[PDB]
């Protein structure tokens, strides 16, 4: 009944940096050509999202923001053909055009038509679907899901199992893909290894994942907040380091306990200083290191390069090195078949209308995940 | 007859830093066990001497420097058994120990007993083999090959062919075997791909021939000295592009040239600099890019980290991977199979005394290699 009208429907529009979200109505436009209009059933708290409102991560503004999410197609625009009415689906922050070099490429998956590197917070064509107040708002990532009502385009939508749980399946979106395929695609976790995750988030827990699934010996888990051990472990972690505990620094202490230097090290927080000490931990000959965390905008860090020249390996990637719309259906399949869980990622449930007090469980450190529920 | 007695005889010594070689008569003791000495037949002349003169390598001084040669082992030390007395050897400026947990793991090669991360300038024992006037002289990466006489660690030996011509295959002992296998076996250069390489002198052009031996459909030479240009077009550069005259970065216009980036790049001069413009030319989502130069002394560099979150790879290596006391032998066999050349890096043969001449060839851009001989 709603098929080429515009939606009106409520939207956590962030106005300004540092500021709540502020829940109001939005006009949603129909989809044009190749765009998909889908309505949301679940969708995460991903600590990008908050870096938007900090400005770690900058885009543009007036924006819905929200990325990491499950809904069902409400109507598709002229020439769709991998979505229709009713299906269930995920967005794809990461897009896979199929037809660029990149997605062309075997290891490749950050497709060129992206809107992360250079962001312009828009549709494919420049124009943005959105209107609150009577001004266009800025979508994010191609996805923008903190919306009852959202509009993609096809290379940044994929039809999931009809039988899949929503309100789980969102986390395939960001946090869980993310993390898991960092190890067993990007790193390339070997049976019997010894890996260090810093940071033990929701992305860091599925680190610690996928690190388990390729039969990692040893996961020694690092946060600064002794509360996410426990969980830590449950997923797999055979050890966690507080480093305000040691004199020395922690890069120091992992290569004692690894027995001069780790395999595997990920970095999975966001902060400069913590890029260059999970790469100096891992070990100086045959170590690799994946930068999994956003950085502050703009800013650079500062090492050595004799850390490389000894023989590590330093890599990063976005969305744990998957081919997004080849791989979230393959990993729902997984989901529902029991190969990983999702579960020990979801702390806590909210109703949509509460997506501030969901940012301020993240914000204070109690949450993994929080759920959104429309 | 030497055997088991002190030797007089001549060899290079670097009193200090920024000024000539010194030749003087110093005394070579006896092999102690495990230990070799080995007369020398020929020594090439490779840009990490002369760091160790400017200062951009830190080693103790005095100093015999030289670490790329060849010879003949004149006697063994007690409970040598992988050498014998008349055999033909390369020296290993990194050792492989066979024990350590680096030698056994199957990529690893930067062995734990290396004099190269902490630099002592000794024998494994912990004490040198020459004097001079009374004073003791350092060793130089458990090689010293400006010597006509020099002992080593029988760790820091391979014995080679007995029909190899040693004024040639010199070059594998570093400036050959470190370029081919930072592209055979490092970066790991795929067939049709395309390769940039910074730096243009003997590691570089040796790296060129392990790209198109790889099967590099194009293969980009970078140097400020376009007199390298002809030299690396004959051993397989297809394009070469010298940056000072471009009126915008040359990572700019290697990316322009490549369509995007290119798949594999590579800093072979030893500057901060290009080691952030090598990696930033590789495509951003697969690109891989090596670091052979060795930087100056205790010097960071900075980067965005955003250049490897896209996906890109970014590694180093010492001796271009190679497991040293396996590898040498077979890279030798390789040669007098006609597998490689080495003449392309051969400019200059000297006899030893003139090897001031040789360092002011190299200095002055002339030279590729100048081979020693005795
Ligand atoms: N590369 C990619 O495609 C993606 C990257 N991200 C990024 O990954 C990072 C983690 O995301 P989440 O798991 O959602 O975040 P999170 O905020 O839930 O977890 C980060 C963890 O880091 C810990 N931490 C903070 N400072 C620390 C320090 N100095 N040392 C050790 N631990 C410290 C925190 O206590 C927390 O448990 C974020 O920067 C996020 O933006 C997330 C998804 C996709
Ligand atoms: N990783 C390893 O195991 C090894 C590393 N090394 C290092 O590899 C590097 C190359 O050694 P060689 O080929 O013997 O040296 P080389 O001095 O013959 O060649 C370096 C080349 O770089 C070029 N160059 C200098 N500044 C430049 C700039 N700003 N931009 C573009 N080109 C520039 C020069 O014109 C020269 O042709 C040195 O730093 C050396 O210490 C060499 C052997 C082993
Ligand atoms: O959390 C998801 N996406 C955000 C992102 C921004 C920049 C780099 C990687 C990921
Ligand atoms: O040229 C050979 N070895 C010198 C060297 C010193 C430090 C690091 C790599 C190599
Ligand atoms: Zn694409
Ligand atoms: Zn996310
Ligand atoms: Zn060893
Ligand atoms: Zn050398």
């Amino acid at each position: 009944s709603t098929a080429g009208k515009v939606i009106k429907c409520k939207a956590a529009v962030l106005w300004e940096e540092k500021k709540p979200f502020s829940i109001e109505e939005v006009e949603v436009a129909p989809p044009k050509a190749h765009e998909v209009r889908i309505k949301m059933v679940a969708t995460g708290i991903c600590r990008s999202d908050d870096h938007v409102v900090s400005g770690t991560l900058v885009t543009p503004l007036p924006v819905i923001a929200g990325h990491e999410a499950a809904g069902i197609v409400e109507s598709i625009g002229e020439g769709v053909t991998t979505v229709r009415p009713g299906d269930k689906v995920i967005p794809l922050f990461t897009p896979q055009c199929g037809k660029c070099r990149v997605c062309k490429h075997p290891e490749g998956n950050f497709c060129l038509k992206n809107d992360l590197s250079m962001p312009r917070g828009t549709m494919q064509d420049g124009t943005s679907r959105f209107t609150c107040r009577g001004k266009p708002i800025h979508h994010f990532l191609g996805t923008s899901t903190f919306s009852q009502y959202t509009v993609v385009d096809e290379i940044s939508v994929a039809k999931i199992d009809a039988a899949s749980p929503l309100e789980k399946v969102c986390l395939i979106g960001c946090g869980f893909s993310t993390g898991y395929g960092s190890a067993v695609k990007v790193a390339k976790v070997t049976q019997g290894s010894t890996c260090a995750v810093f940071g033990l988030g929701g992305v860091g827990l599925s680190v610690i994942m996928g690190c388990k699934a390729a039969g990692a010996a040893r996961i020694i888990g690092v946060d600064i907040n002794k509360d996410k051990f426990a969980k830590a472990k449950e997923v797999g972690a055979t050890e966690c380091v507080n480093p305000q505990d040691y004199k020395k620094p922690i890069q120091e202490v992992l290569t004692e306990m690894s027995n001069g230097g780790v395999d595997f090290s990920f970095e999975v927080i966001g902060r400069l200083d913590t890029m260059v000490t999970a790469l100096s931990c891992c070990q100086e000959a045959y170590g690799v290191s994946v930068i999994v965390g956003v950085p502050p905008d703009s800013q650079n860090l500062s090492m050595n390069p004799m850390l490389l020249l000894s023989g590590r390996t330093w890599k990063g990637a976005i969305f744990g090195g998957f081919k997004s719309k080849d791989s979230v259906p393959k990993l729902v399949a997984d989901f529902m078949a029991k190969k990983f869980a999702l579960d020990p990622l979801i702390t806590h449930v909210l109703p949509f209308e509460k997506i501030n007090e969901g940012f301020d469980l993240l914000r204070s450190g109690e949450s993994i995940r929080t759920i959104l529920t429309f």
